[PDB]
């Protein structure tokens, strides 16, 4: 390259979502050039910082009332958009243009989306950096579109005709179909199996088709439950899939998100580059970075180091998800190894005041001091606690309410700890028993009230003097 400008982005190798030209799903937020300017250069800049290497644009609102007189033709917002597209270029962005819809959600007009992409189809067809979403919702609220009763009918033969128009002047470029608002359930995959199909037939001659540079644009509110059933359905089908606006409504799906990278899906989310948007900020930390930082979600950003490189360590590398009761017993464990805390290092997972492990087990290159113990059950121990250490553990709480924390621990002398969750404080100042020996144990339990989610457990060390082998949750 002469430039930071991407390459084309691809399926990927699994041929779950479209991919950068280093591998790495796209991640990013969104911005309008529907009746606003252009989002400044700045602006842009720093969704970089934010780990994200892509923009999700909303283009033209489409007229409901094209091609009558009076009526606002494609193309108004041609300047705009030839900003956003060199901006993205010089920094080494992806952008996904599509159609927006304003007071028309789950609509269309066929006409006017077909002659908006006579325009611009060939306009960005060079940008390799620049993907296409044929049409924003175009049907309340989600497949089967090509059923005779969609509201409303005939968005399937709109797919197929902008499919047409985009494959005659623009080759190569990425495109994304269909635009679900609710894509939910195994019934949902299916549905939207039915409008595969029929564009399929239409398009490729093969119900079947395997597409090699198309994927099904979805939204997420089905919630994000349903939203992952429906998703893992379609991959199980063969068809790559790419999400491109959910949120928590209000703020990061934290949840949806945690799905969608362990299924290898890109993701749009519905927060806005300032200066202005309909949802909510992304750079306000309250609904983003904060919702990111305090869950543990990690990925990969293509630019700076946020967010850290970090996971799970064992359990898959699955976030530690809390047990239940089925009348008397538990439905799985509840014992998190004090040992098996976050990786990601030294001020990252956790806090150590030397960088090396002295008791030289377990973990012996990483920064936590780890010994055998000869506590019931074996294996090992976090030793050498100092004040201000501190350990991380990423873990899913199923279900909101009262939990009893316990934390296995031994002690010659007095202590003191205290938890976070999400980075609140549950417990106080928490003293912990003298025991009498660093190997002679106790369990020590105190009642926390628990939000549902993905969350970092934090064990903050207010004192040395302690031991500890594991750690218990388990509902009241
Ligand atoms: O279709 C709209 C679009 O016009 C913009 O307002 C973003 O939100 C979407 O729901
Ligand atoms: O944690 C203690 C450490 O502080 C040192 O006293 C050696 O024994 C360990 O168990
Ligand atoms: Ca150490
Ligand atoms: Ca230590
Ligand atoms: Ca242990």
């Amino acid at each position: 390259a002469s430039s930071p400008q991407r390459g084309r982005p691809r399926l990927n190798a699994a041929r779950t979502t479209f991919v950068g030209d280093n591998g790495q799903p796209l991640r990013g937020p969104y911005t309008s050039t529907e009746w606003t300017a252009a989002a400044p250069y700045d602006q842009i800049a720093r969704v970089k910082e934010l780990g994200f290497n892509a923009v999700h644009l909303y283009a033209e609102c489409f007229d409901p009332r094209y091609p009558a007189p009076g009526s606002k033709a494609p193309g108004y917002a041609v300047n705009e958009i030839d900003k956003i597209v060199e901006r993205t270029r010089e920094l080494g962005l992806y952008l996904v243009i599509t159609i927006g819809n304003g007071a028309n959600n789950g609509n269309h007009n066929a006409q006017w989306a077909r002659d908006f992409w006579k325009f611009y189809a060939p306009r960005y067809a060079k940008e390799t950096h620049v993907l296409y979403e044929i049409h924003n919702e175009p049907v309340a609220w989600g497949p089967p579109y090509s059923s005779s009763t969609a509201n409303p009918p005939g968005a399937v033969d709109m797919e197929i005709d902008v499919y047409r128009i985009i494959r005659t002047y623009a080759p190569e470029t990425p495109v994304l179909l269909f635009s679900y608002a609710v894509f939910g359930g195994k019934g949902g995959a299916a549905e939207a199996l039915k409008d595969i199909r029929a564009f399929n037939k239409a398009v490729f001659g093969n119900e079947n088709a395997v597409w090699t540079n198309e994927a099904v644009a979805f939204h997420g509110y089905a919630g994000w439950q349903e939203t992952t059933i429906a998703v893992e359905e379609l991959l199980k089908a063969g068809y790559p899939c790419f999400m491109t606006e959910y949120a928590g409504g209000g703020g990061l799906d934290v949840e949806l998100t945690y799905e969608l990278e362990r299924l290898g899906v890109s993701w749009l989310t519905f927060q806005y580059i300032p200066p202005t948007g309909v949802s909510d900020d992304v750079t306000k930390p309250e609904y983003f970075s904060a919702l990111v930082e305090n869950s543990g979600l990690s990925w990969t950003p293509d630019y700076g180091n946020w967010p850290a490189a970090r996971g799970v360590y064992g359990n898959g590398g699955l976030a530690r998800e809390t047990a239940t009761w089925i009348n008397n017993f538990l439905t799985g464990t509840t014992r998190i190894e004090a040992e098996d805390f976050d990786w990601g290092g030294n001020g990252v997972s956790y806090y150590d005041t030397d960088s090396v492990n002295v008791g030289g087990q377990y973990r012996p290159d990483e920064g936590v001091d780890i010994e055998k113990t000869s506590d019931t059950g074996g294996g090992y121990n976090v030793g050498w606690i100092s004040e201000g250490e501190w350990l991380e553990y990423t873990i899913r709480v199923r279900n909101p309410g009262y939990y009893n924390l316990s934390l296995r621990v031994a002690g010659i002398s007095g202590s003191r700890v205290q938890v976070s969750f999400g980075n609140q404080d549950k417990t106080g100042v928490w003293e912990l028993p003298a025991t009498g020996g660093f190997q002679t144990w106790t369990t020590a339990t105190r009642q926390v009230f628990l939000g549902a989610g993905l969350q970092k457990l934090r064990i903050n060390a207010l004192s040395g003097g302690f031991n500890l082998n594991w750690i218990e949750l388990s509902p009241i």
